[PDB]
């Protein structure tokens, strides 16, 4: 009579990511600023550490502000869009090699392997 | 010749959640402790706020420690497992109404609607 119940919510992810992405737009709960060229990006260390082997290593020590070289701000903006959505959307073809290179550098496997 | 590229990573979610759940087990990046009965649960405010309408309201103000009444610790442990996985796994049938009630209270829709 002792039954065990299992259930999986296939809509949970998309909904969770969309809310995290909304928080990010407000800077809500953001505990790191990433400076890339002349731009500052507020983000959450837990999400960055989980999705990028570079950030995983970096946030075992870091403070509240970190800086990235060799990646243009608009490329990193797109890497963050993927990190907060699972998708890249209508990226211009002439930015693709730069995007792939940035995912190689950050250890973001899906992006690293687009090419 | 100007092409736009889109791509969706269907494995991103499961991988992201598993890493977040691993961080949680270490207390890594956890910025809130939730006290439930005689237990303390370390968790991340961003994930809790995104997945629970109650935590969404609560963390617009709160400090670093919050407390929940009316939910047993082992029920909340299972709510957190769902929040950090999308799934409930082999929950005993005699705990199900308590689980559903806890998701109603926390505004965790999938759990609230299990019954």
């Amino acid at each position: 009579s002792r039954k065990l119940i299992s259930a999986t919510d296939i809509q949970y992810s998309g909904s969770l990511l969309n809310s995290l992405n909304e928080q990010r737009g407000h800077g809500l709960f953001c505990d790191v600023t990433v400076i890339v060229e002349d731009r500052k990006f507020r983000a959450h260390k837990n999400i960055l550490s989980a999705s990028s082997t570079y950030f995983h290593q970096l946030f075992s020590v870091a403070g509240q502000v970190v800086e990235l070289s060799f990646i243009r701000a608009e490329i990193f903006a797109e890497i963050l869009n993927y990190i907060y959505s699972s998708k890249i959307v209508r990226v211009r073809s002439d930015l693709l090699d730069e995007l792939i290179k940035s995912g190689q550098l950050l250890g973001v496997k899906f992006i690293a392997e687009l090419g």
